[PDB]
């Protein structure tokens, strides 16, 4: 049915390995400017915490999110309140050590992220990325990247939005 729904996960994913640090550096969608962004990953039982640190005129905002456990390993739930509708997630493709490839689905559109434990991507992930963004139906044009340069990870009181 759903298109994320026959996206294969990381066949035994471990939450333990993919936990700490990770960036964004592109996204493959048909949707719809690009901030730095850095993820805080923190295994929470059979799910995983998830705060996103974005750098904004200077600023550091922090959201605060928890990725549900859905049943099978490697898929996960982000709930629907106050923001958007339901996002379901999937890390198809990851190393834990130097990259990430997930898929993630809203109001039944597929996206894909690319996510890397430190710059530079080497060039046989970016280029599988892009193949995996073809294999999707989209195309190099929507692909979107973001900041290599004013990532931050650490907000204060006045810039944490809390959603779990």
């Amino acid at each position: 049915a759903s298109p994320i729904s026959t996206i294969q996960p990381k066949a035994n994913f471990d939450a333990q390995q993919f936990a700490g640090t990770w960036l964004l550096v592109a996204v493959g969608s048909a949707g719809r400017r690009a901030e730095a962004t850095t993820l805080h990953v923190a295994p929470q039982g059979t799910a995983m915490a998830v705060s996103t640190f974005r750098k904004l005129d200077g600023i550091c905002w922090q959201v605060r999110q928890l990725y549900g456990d859905t049943g099978v390993l490697g898929r996960f739930l982000l709930q629907a309140r106050g923001a958007r509708g339901a996002v379901h997630v999937v890390v198809a493709e990851t190393d834990y050590q130097s990259f990430a490839v997930l898929y993630l689905e809203r109001a039944g559109q597929l996206s894909v992220k690319l996510y890397a434990r430190s710059l530079p991507v080497s060039d046989s992930v970016l280029s599988g990325f892009e193949q995996r963004v073809q294999e999707a139906h989209l195309t190099e044009d929507q692909i979107f990247y973001f900041p290599k340069y004013g990532f931050c990870e650490a907000a204060d009181q006045f810039h944490v939005l809390d959603e779990v």
